């Protein structure tokens, strides 16, 4: 088993943050640290300047070989600073490693007797871009293998490589600190979840074994990488249009661009209801049969597909390439017309999903520009359901994202 290897492994058990590994760490826990808010295993680092201790059981280190593997999931606010904060702190006498963020980089840095460190960088941030991993839950492993090289794995990726030969010796602490300085703003946070040491250095294929097992592939993630939950807000955009918002216009739906471009949080959330009986809030899974509502203009509507397509000289007579506008009703209900399943797109870990009918015809939703109004000319960006997608199903048109409202990344607070 790769888990045969863990020599610490925190997790939550009967409420609390213990190590399970069998070695039984102390592991403790010191002002404002919430555990188990997203996922099981999660916990938050903040401005607080709360922390987490853990103290190996000694005998452990009787240094070879070893991983480290967690994912994690870094503000916005900490993610845009220049400065270097100390996340995981594991020297002490001059030696040990760290993990750090600076300006946007995620840094594993391994330090001998004499203070010579080496160090592994990764640019999650991009530049603050919505295609990197600002606000995002990434998995990063990291191997050392004293007597050759350190590698950083992030996604199950290997993506740097760093010859440690030229290092002395390092002593190892037995003492490992999670935190961040205290500061005044509130808004600089992380969070880290399925935190490992394993005392081997995992293959490749092992490290996607672990990858693949704590990404949860049942639930579906929001935009961030949280999972999915019903009766809760979200931004609901196309893959290809971040920044457009949902609007009814003439009694369909058209996506339309949100006045300031920089914005994630736009207008017009929308909330997913369970057409299935599921509990309220509850992690929304692949393959179930959901609704979308949205209040607007003081009015709660849910969204169904259009009995007819879009183009009237088709009438009620599409046969092949049927292209259906989706619109409000006020009615509200368990309307087969409003019933969507919700899948992940099949070998893509992406925070992404695809969205189905099969009231009548089966179907799936895109977005791109069409001439949705039947009796008219204009264009415009618009959800849509279409029939025959075999040759879609790899199309970004057809990948669906929904925003949350999330305290790691804060928008004209």
């Amino acid at each position: 088993s790769i888990n045969d290897s863990k020599i610490l492994s925190l997790q939550n058990k009967k409420n609390a943050l213990v190590d399970t590994s069998g070695y039984n760490a102390e592991v403790r826990l010191e002002g404002d640290v919430q555990v188990n808010t997203i996922y099981t295993n999660d916990f938050k680092l903040s401005s607080s300047g709360d922390k987490i201790i853990v103290n190996l059981n000694n005998n452990i280190l009787y240094y070879e070989n070893s991983s480290v593997s967690f994912w994690i999931k870094i503000s916005k606010d900490l993610t845009n600073s220049h400065n270097e904060y100390t996340i995981i702190n594991s020297i002490k006498q001059n030696s040990g490693w760290k993990l750090c963020i600076r300006n946007g980089n995620i840094e594993w840095i391994l330090q001998d007797i004499n203070r010579k460190y080496k160090s592994l960088i990764f640019d999650y941030s991009e530049s603050l871009s919505h295609t990197g991993y600002t606000n995002k839950w990434f998995f990063v492993t990291i191997t050392n293998n004293i007597m050759g090289y350190m590698k950083l794995y992030i996604n199950g990726e290997l993506k740097q490589s760093e010859r440690i030969e030229d290092l002395d010796e390092v002593k190892l602490d037995k003492t490992i600190v999670f935190g961040i300085d205290e500061n005044i703003d509130e808004n600089q946070m992380l969070w880290i979840r399925d935190f490992n040491i394993f005392s081997k250095e995992l293959s490749n294929e092992d490290i996607n074994i672990v990858y693949e097992g704590q990404i949860l592939r049942n639930v579906i993630k929001d935009y961030w990488g949280n999972p999915l939950k019903f009766d809760t807000e979200y931004y609901m955009i196309n893959y290809n249009y971040i920044d457009r918002y949902i609007a009814p216009k003439n009694n369909i739906l058209v996506l339309v661009q949100y006045s300031d471009i920089s914005k994630l949080y736009t207008k017009n959330p929308i909330t997913i209801k369970s057409a299935a009986n599921k509990n309220p809030y509850s992690r929304i899974l692949n393959g179930d049969d959901i609704m979308f509502h949205m209040l607007y203009d003081s009015r709660e509507y849910m969204i169904i597909r259009d009995t007819d397509t879009i183009y009237a000289t088709q009438g009620g007579q599409c046969s092949k390439n049927c292209v259906y506008a989706l619109k409000l009703q006020s009615n509200l209900g368990n309307y087969g017309i409003g019933i969507f399943s919700i899948k992940n797109i099949v070998s893509q870990n992406k925070y992404c999903s695809q969205i189905f009918s099969s009231f009548m015809k089966n179907t799936m939703l895109l977005a791109d520009i069409y001439k949705p109004w039947r009796f008219s000319f204009e264009n415009a960006y618009t959800p849509v359901a279409v029939t025959n997608y075999e040759t879609k199903l790899l199309s970004t048109s057809s990948f669906w994202k929904f925003i949350s409202r999330d305290p790691g990344w804060v928008e004209h607070h």
